[PDB]
C-alpha cells in the first residue's frame, strides 16, 4: 500500500522504501508500451534491469482514454515490478508526448491513477494549469501519492535564473521532486544547467530536484547528480544503458 | 628515439605514437619515489596498469641536485616503461613542490632532461620567468622534446577569464600543451573552470589542452574532458582503473 515519507531538512522522499535525495542519484527507466502486451513483455524485460523507480509513459498506450484498460496495465505492471516505486506519467502533447489529451482529461487521468493505489507517484507539467495542479497535487498527497513535476524544453536551454524559477515555481506549487530537462545548443549550455543545479539546490530547494541536459553533449549532466544536486537520471534498458549509469554512479560515490 | 607532430587543424600532440586531443582525454600517472630503487619499484608496478603517459615527479626525487643521479634515474624508468611516453616534471616550491631550487638550478635541470634523450615531453611553470621560459621551450624544441607548461593555484579558482588568459600565454610562449589546475571552494568553482575550459577551447585554443579542478568536489573536470575539452587528466595507480572505465562510456 502507498506510502511516502519526506524530510524538508534532509531534502528527501522516501517511496516504496527508496530514499530520493540520498546518497548517489536513482536510476529512472521508461516504460513505452502501445498495448498491454506490449506493456507486460516490457515489464517483464525491465525485471531483468538494475534500476530504482520505474516509468511509466502513458501516453504511448493507445488505450489512454479508456480508463479499465489504463488501470488494467498498471496493475500489470505493478504484479511484475512489485519493489520499485512506480511513476505514473503522461507526457502531454504539448510537452512533446505522443498523444493529446485536453486539460480536463490529463487532470482526470492523473486523479484515477491516484484513485488506483496501483503507483506510487504521478508526474504533473509546470503549464498544465496551476489551480487544477494545486487540486491535483492536493488530492494525491491525501492518497499517499507523491508528485512530480515536470518541465521540458527539447529545443534550447534558458537562462540559468529562468530554470531556477521554473524549479521555484515547482516547489511552490506543491510538487515533492520538481523535475526540469533543457536542451543544449553549446557546450556552455550543459554548464548552465548544472550552474541552475547547484543554485536551486544550495539556496532555494527544501526536497530533492532533478535536473538534466538533453543530447549527447550534456550527458555529463546525467553522471554528476551527486556533487551537482541532481537526485536522479534517466536511463535506457533497450541515452546512456542502465548498466553503465550504474557503473559511473557508484564510482563517483565512492568515498 | 624522440620525435614528436602537432597539428592545429585537429588540436593535437603526437608523442610516441600517443595522439594527445583526439578521442578520450589521456591518463596521466605520477611516479614519486625519493631514491632510484623506489623509482624502480614504482615505474615496475605501473607497467601493467592501463594509462598513457608517465609523469616523472623528479621533486620528490632526493639525489635532484646529482645530474648523474637524474640521468641514471631517467635512464632506469625508460628501461622499465619503453612504450610510453615520459614526461619530466620538476613542480617547483612555489608551485606546490616538495623541495626548492633556484630558477637557475630548475633551468638547468630541464635542460639536462631535454639533453638526455630519455625524456619525451619536459613541464615549465608559467610564471617561472618568460626570457627563462622562451629559452627553454626553444631549447626542448631543438631537441625534439614537447613541453606541458603548467600553472597551480593549490588554494582557490580564479575567474574564468583570468583562467582563459594564463592559457593564452601559455600558449604565447610556445608550450605545446597548456595546463592549468585550480582548487574550488564551492561547486560554482568547478563549473568556473569548466567554462574556462570550453570558452579557452572556443576562443583561443590551437592545440590540446589539459584542465582540473582538484579536489573530490571536482572529481567531473577529470571525467568529462571529451566534451569539454581537457585533452588529459591525472590518476593514480580516482583510481586509473575507474578512470579509463568513465572515459570509455563517455566515449561511446
Ligand atoms: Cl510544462
Amino acid at each position: 500500500e502507498n506510502l511516502y515519507f519526506q524530510s524538508n531538512a534532509m531534502k528527501t522522499v522516501t517511496v516504496r522504501d527508496l530514499v530520493v535525495g540520498e546518497g548517489a542519484p536513482k536510476i529512472i527507466v521508461s516504460l513505452m508500451g502501445k498495448t498491454i502486451t506490449d506493456v507486460k513483455s516490457e515489464a517483464l524485460a525491465y525485471r531483468e534491469a538494475d534500476f530504482d523507480i520505474l516509468e511509466w509513459r502513458v501516453d504511448h498506450f493507445a488505450n489512454v482514454t479508456t480508463a479499465e484498460s489504463v488501470l488494467e496495465a498498471a496493475g500489470a505492471i505493478r504484479e511484475i515490478i512489485t519493489d520499485k516505486p512506480l511513476l505514473f506519467t503522461f507526457r502531454s502533447a504539448k510537452a512533446g508526448g505522443e498523444q493529446a489529451l485536453t486539460t480536463g482529461q490529463y487532470i482526470d487521468l492523473n486523479r484515477a491513477a491516484v484513485d488506483s493505489g496501483l503507483v506510487d507517484m504521478i508526474d504533473l507539467e509546470l503549464f498544465t494549469g496551476d489551480d487544477e495542479v494545486k487540486a491535483t497535487v492536493g488530492y494525491a498527497h491525501q492518497h499517499n501519492v507523491a508528485v512530480i513535476m515536470s518541465n521540458h524544453d527539447f529545443h534550447k536551454t534558458p537562462a540559468a535564473e529562468e530554470i531556477v524559477q521554473r524549479l521555484r515555481k515547482m516547489q511552490e506549487l506543491g510538487a515533492d521532486i520538481p523535475k526540469i530537462a533543457v536542451m543544449p545548443q553549446t557546450k556552455a549550455d550543459v554548464l548552465t544547467l548544472l550552474t541552475a543545479t547547484v543554485e536551486m539546490q544550495e539556496r532555494y530547494a527544501d526536497r530533492p530536484i532533478i535536473t538534466m541536459s538533453m543530447s549527447k553533449t550534456g550527458v555529463i549532466s546525467r553522471l554528476a547528480g551527486e556533487v551537482f544536486g541532481s537526485a536522479a537520471t534517466f536511463g535506457a534498458v533497450k541515452q546512456i544503458s542502465v548498466a553503465d549509469l550504474r557503473t559511473v554512479l557508484t564510482i563517483l560515490h565512492q568515498a
